[PDB]
C-alpha cells in the first residue's frame, strides 16, 4: 500500500530543480520507457496568479501534444504535493549544451542558431494558437531529443490571452513592455524572450539582471555576441527585440520566414 510514483515508476536519478519541485528520470514500470517528473517541494497552495502549480495544471489541460512542446502524460497529488509526469528529453536543456560549449571553447554556429529559432518558433506558434502565452522562454525551459528536436517546457509562467493572470519571468529574457503591465500583446512577450535566447545560443555574454545594460537591450539594442552572423539573418533577430510591441514578428511569421 504505497504511493503511486513508487508503484507505478523506477527512479533512476535526479535532473534538475524547479517551478517549485524537484525532477527526477523515471521509467516507466508497465511500459519501460522513460519520463520526467517533478514532484513538489510544496503543499497545495498558496494565492492563485503568482500560482505556479495552477498555471501548469491550466496550461496542461488547455495544450495538447505538439511535437516542439514538452510532451505532458499526467498529473496527481500525494500527501498533498502535485506530481507531474512529462516525456523525457535526453539532450536536456538548451541551457546546459551552450554552458558546454562555451567552456570548450566553441559556440553555436549560425545554420544552427537558426534550426534552434524555427523549431522553438513551430513549438510557440501552437501555444498561441491555442490562444496561450508562455511567459517565461529561456534556453533553461528548451529540452534536446535524441542526443535532433527542441521542445519548449517549463509552463509555471503560461496563462490564457483573453483574461490574463501574469508572474514576470526571468528578467534577462523580460520584455519591458510586460514590466509595465501592459499586457495588450502577451505573445510579443515570448518573441522578445525568444530573440535573447537565440543570442545566448549565438555565445553572447551572461545576460544583464538590470540597470543600463537591461535598459540599453530594450531599446532593440542586440546583445554583444561574439560572432558574425548574416544581417539577413541578423535583422531578424532585432526585430524580435525591438521596443514596443506588436511590430514583432509573430511566431507564424516566423515559422515562415524563408531566412529559417
Ligand atoms: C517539468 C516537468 C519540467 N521538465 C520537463 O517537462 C522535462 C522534460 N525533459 C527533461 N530532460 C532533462 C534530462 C536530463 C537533464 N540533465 C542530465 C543530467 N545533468 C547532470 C543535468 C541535466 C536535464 C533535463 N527535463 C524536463 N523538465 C525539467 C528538468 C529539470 C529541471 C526543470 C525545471 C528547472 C523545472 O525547468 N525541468
Amino acid at each position: 500500500m504505497a504511493s503511486r510514483y513508487e508503484k507505478e515508476f523506477l527512479e533512476v536519478e535526479k535532473i534538475g530543480v524547479g517551478e517549485f519541485g524537484t525532477v527526477y528520470k523515471c521509467i516507466k514500470r508497465l511500459d519501460g520507457c522513460v519520463y520526467a517528473i517533478k514532484r513538489s517541494m510544496k503543499t497545495f497552495t498558496e494565492l492563485s496568479n503568482e500560482n505556479s502549480a495552477l498555471h501548469e495544471v491550466y496550461a496542461h489541460a488547455v495544450l495538447g501534444h505538439h511535437p516542439h512542446v514538452v510532451r505532458y502524460y499526467s498529473s496527481w497529488a500525494e500527501d498533498d504535493h502535485m506530481i507531474i509526469q512529462n516525456e523525457y528529453c535526453n539532450g536536456g536543456s538548451l541551457q546546459a549544451a551552450i554552458s558546454e560549449n562555451t567552456k570548450s571553447g566553441n559556440h553555436f554556429e549560425e545554420p544552427k542558431l537558426k534550426d534552434i529559432l524555427l523549431q522553438i518558433s513551430l513549438g510557440l506558434n501552437y501555444i498561441h494558437n491555442s490562444s496561450m502565452v508562455h511567459l517565461d522562454i529561456k534556453p533553461s525551459n528548451i529540452f534536446i531529443c535524441h542526443k535532433v528536436m527542441y521542445k519548449i517546457g517549463d509552463l509555471g509562467h503560461a496563462t490564457s490571452i483573453n483574461k490574463p493572470k501574469v508572474e514576470e519571468g526571468d528578467s534577462r529574457f523580460l520584455a519591458n513592455e510586460i514590466l509595465q503591465e501592459d499586457y495588450r500583446h502577451l505573445p510579443k512577450a515570448d518573441i522578445f524572450a525568444l530573440g535573447l535566447t537565440i543570442a545566448v545560443a549565438a555565445g553572447a555574454e551572461s545576460l544583464p539582471t538590470n540597470g543600463a545594460a537591461w535598459h540599453h537591450i530594450r531599446k532593440g539594442n542586440f546583445p554583444d555576441v561574439p560572432q558574425e552572423l548574416s544581417e539577413s539573418f541578423s535583422s531578424l533577430l532585432k526585430n524580435m527585440i525591438q521596443p514596443d510591441a506588436e511590430q514583432r514578428p509573430s511566431a507564424a511569421a516566423l515559422a515562415r520566414n524563408t531566412v529559417l
